[PDB]
RNA sequence: AUAACUCAAUUUGUAAAAAAGUUUUAGAGCUAGAAAUAGCAAGUUAAAAUAAGGCUAGUCCGUUAUCAACUUGAAAAAGUG
DNA sequence: CAATATCGTTTTTTACAAATTGAGTTAT
DNA sequence: AAACGATATTG
């Protein structure tokens, strides 16, 4: 009977249903409601349009900070308590004055003043600590009683802006000895370095380095001042070490090996002896003086100030800022007297300006403040100018940089102040420690929110069951059972046993079964055997304690060279299982000989379950302190110093295997576990694979046994939840086009699925760092100007020819190439990993391959270095250098020419796994699945040929039908393709020399659609000479149907759903539209929120009064029901709009109508609602084919012949111009309703009429957007940009028809809003 | 087409933290003038909220997914041409 | 009532598991 | 990152 063509996509399903003769058959469906028509015909073509699903990712961000909020405020609120006692003595109204410092004098209880409760000390405060860091300071140095109020501000303000937790430990600030520190750096080198030593020579170091410039510069600057040595000489990257810098010591010292150190990465203990181990031991002392060096200048930036001053360095660095800001803006002012003084008032009344007012009053940043006086300051200052570079000009104390800032330094005064006032009050010293605690402590990301079982998002489980606080968390939290869970709840299973949790990847037992299992099919051969042989047992044994346990990786020149030789005596051999190294290796075995010193322990056989515990321990859990826990049992077993290196040690990652299936289940018959037929399985040595598949062995049934919704199903695949909507859809489609055909099952379904500024300028930043490169501080870029290819491709490639060796020219990108290394007819990827920029395509080589070897030769040099700086891919970097491996073999070819035209895509196949096991549902007499249903799959290039081809032309911007016109050219290609050729369906269709031929063949696979390339009008399948294409009807049959105007088109109607409103909290403002940020604050005087979100609009006819005398009138309105007031409305809706002012409400004429809800009106004209009060165009316009395919061409500037036959066609078709505008003013002028938008398109036009065919057609094709189904958008006619006519109504629609409509447009229900 | 491993890149989902930003109030503006309006001085800080809120009352939850109509359902989802 | 213009919270860091794509080894 | 629905402003 039929078959049913999809194409699935992030915003529509199309689909097609089509007959034997390739036509898509007409039918008469019911209409539903209170109107004239009981029935209408529809076409079995069509598409749901639908906005894109969305990640849970903005919902997380949103919910993660809601807990921060929530969270700070109960910081401040245990501080609080604490102070409760002893403030109710010193002031009653305190705390609260606080509460109600954001209420209007009318709507506080207390004095307005938040501190003391009058003017006159409240005043003076003000004047003693312009900034709440005048008060730290004091509070911090000062000796004084001061008052418990200034105390508790003090507290509040540092446990409540308390800064990072990214350093662990204790943070102790100590410069001072910074010059004396850098001169023990230059004397305990020039120990070492006897010959050459370095001049200290009263170089100014202190001021150099706590500079306020950029760690790469106060380097340069500092070896400035040391006579004949580089920035990379030894002494040069200890600095930058000194610093906080990455700097590479390998090409000082000669390593093969890089060298790279971060002071402030946790590797450093071991990195460092790596090197030391290497450069030897008397370097340690230059590690040493260098790490000094750098505890004194780690927080230079954060600091700016001599901590031999105060013991409240932070704060004092703010008042510096703020007494710099005060005397830059007093001479500042001086200065614009003087000589600038009309410009004045601007700078220093004008908020709109971004002037000094509008750096303090207006909105205006730093950044924007600094750019407006850029200019100012320089036409009249030289101190200010430097100061504007360094950024340091007017700063305020409160600031975006402020993140470097660490909790530790915070705490640093937090604590300096109760030290000093527990010697007045007894509460800070009997709770000074309760107090840090507060700033201190921090929920642990593996324990999580602190739930008591009503989060979905929780899994922390409870050593007890009381209330949780910052002193009771470790005694009432089970933290390690919480740690675990963390991340045994995201583990898999073992697929095979899934009872049994996968092994961590470093497991011992997981690395010994995976080289085991790559050693059993390793093959060797000598000059005396008949043929190559596999390992025996013992041999493995030997290899596996010679090589495998004394190299972390094995080569097989180790094999041959190392075991071969020196065990067998062989000067020949060659092995056959392996290439070049061993994909596999004892990782873990070399961690643990390293730190444990003692061979005899990792191989004692009865230590193998300690030794599995230690590593899943040093897995599960990264907190060091917890692993130390964890690992104290085995104390007894290994010195003092190795729990101490084992504990530093960690893993992630987990196996994909169980313990039980590795060396767990036996096999009855042998008793030997998996592992054991790796370690030897005799003459046959079978590889795990085998092992679970061979009915000789127990191991395949003991596995059997043990094995086992549609939305839920849907929403656990693995993509884009923005294509999981295309994928549910597309299946409820489905089931209502079998719905449609009488729940008759198609012979085939056919289904094709679909497929920035700042992360480059990073790859690039990062890129040429690195490098070495001037190419940056010689050309600056900005984050959108990389948008570029050609500029982003420049400057991934240093300037510098790809292909050639040889600067470029970065003012000639325009007459330079973009090639694609592996050429776009194999591949059709376009990204940056397979594109190349040079002088022309030619330096190449050959079209007709990768780039040559020659290339491969003078280049891969380079292409490593640019490997080397993240600036290519190992990807980009394997396809650039494959012509050394003799690069595209005719087998790789047909490879990727087939792969062109088979769908490989998993999420792909999943759609189609789901559409054949819902077809496909009833089993044989001998108990296999009946395939009534073939599910055909297709790559969207079989389509777009075909398009080409036999000029059934596409223009995406006419109408929203090509969706439904693809799905349709997909049931037919599809059904063609697996009629003609019935041997492809292993390829196509889901379910259970020569090289040359298969190329040629899938090259060519699509020939029997044509006449001549010379073949029959009539083709068939030559097996069963069934028909399977009439060139003289079939092409006529297409036309037809892309021809066709009534196509089904449906935007799935969607209740709103997200934010309430938009964020932006307003100033206050007299107007209904703002909302209250909460109950009490009516924003008539604290301002609040404008634009919520309407989740559906809800039509109410009922009375309302009008006049003083509340007479009541009659309306029929759209009320639209916003996302807060959602929740009101529905729990009792009569209620709800009662008290917005309904009355006699009819309760049954209350439609819920949501976003996109049609309604058809006059004249076919329709519209979509957007809003409670706004309408989008409904109408779709139906040009015809003619039109399309010449609007297609005329835009297009085959081969000469035909790109001329069809340049002809446009030259001599030319009246179709007039008669598309003539199209679009008819429709415009029927249903789009824009009068003045008409008549400047009509306007705009006729200027043109005198320019090229081509470029009429590209801006004729931009007019459509005019037409375009949905929101009203701006559009140019050529320079003429024609703003969007909207409409701002929803009462023509009040007394239309509503449409409702079946996903597919087949089924409706039309209500006729006159009632 | 599947399975283990290797190397790289990506995607999805979760938790813990940070800095700003905005909004009201507080930080006595001053000297003229009846008045509207001038001149000058000021400005860097802070409290609080940060989805309204919710009952389950947790240092929890609140912006993802899912949604024609009619009948049936809490619901998912079924029945309906 | 209709044309026109303005508007939209931003950014950091740490820890983790899972698929998937695609170059390679070994297998059903 | 737009796009498009909410606002104010404006004619």
């Amino acid at each position: 009977k039929y078959s049913i063509g999809l194409a699935i996509g992030t915003n529509s399903v199309g689909w097609a249903v089509i007959t034997d003769e390739y036509k898509v058959p007409s039918k008469k469906f019911k209409v539903l409601g209170n109107t004239d028509r009981h029935s209408i015909k529809k076409n079995l073509i069509g598409a749901l349009l639908f906005d894109s699903g969305e990640t849970a990712e903005a919902t997380r961000l949103k919910r993660t900070a809601r807990r921060r909020y929530t969270r700070r405020k109960n910081r401040i609120c245990y501080l609080q308590e604490i102070f409760s006692n002893e403030m109710a003595k010193v002031d009653d109204s305190f705390f609260h004055r606080l509460e109600e410092s954001f209420l209007v004098e009318e709507d506080k209880k207390h004095e307005r003043h938040p501190i003391f409760g009058n003017i006159v000390d409240e005043v003076a405060y003000h004047e003693k600590y312009p900034t709440i860091y005048h008060l730290r300071k004091k509070l911090v140095d000062s000796t004084d009683k001061a008052d418990l109020r200034l105390i508790y501000l003090a507290l509040a303000h540092m446990i409540k802006f308390r800064g990072h937790f990214l350093i662990e430990g204790d943070l102790n600030p100590d410069n001072s000895d910074v010059d004396k520190l850098f001169i023990q750096l230059v004397q305990t080198y020039n120990q070492l370095f006897e010959e050459n030593p370095i001049n200290a020579s009263g170089v100014d170091a202190k001021a150099i380095l706590s500079a306020r410039l950029s760690k790469s510069r106060r380097l340069e600057n500092l070896i400035a001042q040391l006579p004949g040595e580089k920035k990379n000489g030894l002494f040069g990257n200890l600095i930058a070490l000194s610093l906080g810098l990455t700097p590479n010591f390998k090409s000082n010292f000669d390593l093969a090996e890089d060298a790279k150190l971060q002071l402030s990465k946790d590797t450093y203990d071991d990195d460092l002896d790596n090197l030391l181990a290497q450069i030897g031991d008397q370097y340690a002392d230059l590690f040493l003086a260098a790490k000094n060096l750098s505890d004194a200048i780690l927080l230079s930036d954060i600091l700016r100030v001599n901590t031999e001053i105060t013991k409240a360095p932070l704060s004092a660095s703010m008042i510096k800022r703020y007494d710099e800001h005060h005397q830059d803006l007093t001479l500042l002012k001086a200065l614009v007297r003087q000589q600038l003084p009309e410009k004045y008032k601007e700078i220093f009344f004008d908020q709109s300006k971004n002037g000094y007012a509008g750096y303090i009053d207006g909105g205006a940043s730093q950044e924007e403040f600094y750019k407006f006086i850029k200019p100012i300051l320089e036409k009249m200052t030289e101190e200010l100018l430097v100061k504007l570079n360094r950024e340091d000009l007017l700063r305020k104390q409160r600031t975006f940089d402020n993140g470097s800032i660490p909790h530790q330094i915070h705490l640093g005064e937090l604590h300096a102040i109760l030290r000093r006032q527990e010697d007045f009050y007894p509460f800070l010293k009997d709770n000074r420690e309760k107090i840090e605690k507060i700033l201190t402590f921090r929920i642990p990301y593996y324990v999580g929110p602190l739930a008591r079982g009503n989060s979905r998002f929780a899994w922390m489980t409870r050593k007890s069951e009381e209330t949780i606080t910052p002193w009771n968390f470790e005694e009432v939290v089970d933290k390690g059972a919480s740690a675990q869970s963390f991340i045994e709840r995201m583990t898999n299973f073992d697929k095979n046993l899934p009872n049994e949790k996968v092994l961590p990847k470093h497991s011992l037992l997981y690395e010994y079964f995976t080289v085991y299992n790559e050693l059993t099919k390793v093959k060797y051969v000598t000059e005396g055997m008949r043929k190559p042989a596999f390992l025996s047992g013992e041999q493995k044994k030997a290899i596996v304690d010679l090589l495998f346990k004394t190299n972390r990786k094995v080569t097989v020149k180790q094999l041959k060279e190392d075991y071969f030789k020196k065990i067998e005596c062989f000067d020949s051999v060659e092995i056959s299982g392996v290439e070049d190294r061993f994909n596999a290796s004892l990782g873990t075995y070399h961690d643990l000989l390293k730190i444990i010193k003692d061979k005899d322990f990792l191989d004692n056989e009865e230590n193998e379950d300690i030794l599995e515990d230690i590593v899943l321990t040093l897995t599960l859990f990264e907190d060091r302190e917890m692993i130390e826990e964890r690992l104290k049992t085995y104390a007894h077993l290994f010195d003092d110093k190795v729990m101490k290196q084992l504990k530093r040690r960690r893993y992630t990652g987990w196996g994909r295997l169980s313990r039980k299936l590795i060396n767990g289940i036996r096999d009855k018959q042998s008793g030997k576990t998996i592992l054991d037929f790796l370690k030897s399985d005799g003459f046959a040595n079978r590889n795990f694979m085998q092992l679970i598949h061979d009915d000789s062995l127990t191991f395949k049934e003991d596995i059997q046994k043990a094995q086992v919704s549609l939305h839920e199903h849907i929403a656990n695949l693995a993509g884009s939840p923005a294509i999981k909507k295309g994928i549910l859809q597309t299946v409820k489609v489905v089931d209502e086009l079998v719905k449609v055909m009488g729940r008759h099952k198609p012979e085939n379904i056919v289904i094709e699925m679909a497929r920035n500024s700042r992360e480059r300028m990073k790859r690039i930043e990062e890129g040429i760092k690195e490098l070495g490169s001037q190419i940056l501080k010689e050309h600056p870029v900005e984050n959108t100007q990389l948008q570029n290819e050609k500029l982003y491709l420049y400057y991934l490639q240093n300037g510098r020819d790809m292909y050639v060796d040889q600067e470029l020219d970065i003012n000639r990108l325009s007459d330079y190439d973009v090639d694609a290394i592996v050429p776009q007819s194999f591949l059709k990827d376009d990204s940056i990993d397979n594109k190349v920029l040079t002088r022309s395509d030619k330096n190449r080589g050959k079209s007709d391959n990768v780039p040559s070897e020659e290339v491969v030769k003078k280049m891969k040099n380079y292409w490593r270095q640019l490997l080397n700086a993240k600036l290519i891919t190992q990807r980009k970097f394997d396809n650039l250098t494959k012509a050394e491996r003799g690069g595209l073999s005719e087998l790789d070819k047909a490879g990727f020419i087939k792969r062109q035209l088979v769908e490989t895509r998993q999420i792909t196949k999943h759609v189609a796994q789901i559409l054949d096991s819902r077809m496909n549902t009833k089993y044989d007499e001998n108990d296999k699945l009946i395939r009534e249903v073939k599910v055909i799959t297709l790559k969207s290039k079989l389509v777009s040929d075909f398009r080409k081809d036999f000029q059934f032309y596409k223009v995406r911007e006419i109408n929203n039908y090509h969706h439904a016109h693809d799905a349709y050219l997909n049931a037919v290609v599809g059904t063609a393709l697996i009629k003609k050729y019935p041997k492809l369906e292993s390829e196509f269709v889901y379910g259970d020399g020569k090289a040359t031929a298969k190329y040629f063949f899938y090259s060519n696979i699509m020939n029997f659609f044509k006449t001549e390339i010379k073949r029959p009008l009539i083709e068939t399948n030559g097996e069963t000479g069934e028909i399977v294409w009439d060139k003289g009807r079939d092409f006529a049959t297409v036309r037809k149907v892309l021809s066709m105007p009534q196509v089904n088109i449906v935007k799935k109607t969607e209740v709103q759903t997200g934010g309430f409103s938009k964020e932006s909290i307003l100033p206050k403002r007299n107007s209904d539209k703002l909302i209250a940020r909460k109950k009490d604050w009516d924003p008539k005087k604290y301002g609040g929120f404008d634009s919520p979100t309407v989740a559906y609009s809800v039509l109410v006819v009922a009375k309302v009064e009008k006049g003083k005398s509340k007479k009541l009138k009659s309306v029929k309105e759209l009320l639209g029901i916003t996302i807060m007031e959602r929740s009101s409305f529905e729990k009792n809706p009569i209620d709800f709009l009662e008290a917005k002012g309904y009355k006699e409400v009819k309760k049954d004429l209350i439609i819920k109508l949501p976003k996109y809800s049609l309604f058809e009106l006059e004249n076919g004209r329709k519209r979509m609602l957007a809003s409670a009060g706004e309408l989008q165009k409904g109408n779709e316009l139906a040009l015809p084919s003619k039109y399309v395919n010449f609007l297609y061409l005329a835009s297009h500037y085959g081969s000469p012949e035909d790109n001329e036959q069809k340049q002809l066609f446009v030259e001599q078709h030319k009246h179709y111009l007039d008669e598309i505008i003539e199209q679009i003013s008819e429709f415009s002028k029927r249903v789009i309703l824009a009068d003045a938008n008409l008549d400047k398109v009509l306007s705009a036009y006729n200027k043109h009429r005198d320019k090229p065919i081509r470029e009429q057609a590209e801006n004729i094709i931009h007019l459509f957007t005019l037409t375009n189904l949905g929101a009203p958008a701006a559009f140019k006619y050529f320079d003429t940009t024609i703003d969007r006519k909207r409409y701002t109504s929803t009462k023509e629609v009040l007394d239309a028809t509503l449409i409702h409509q079946s996903i597919t447009g087949l089924y409706e229900t039309r209500i006729d809003l006159s009632q």
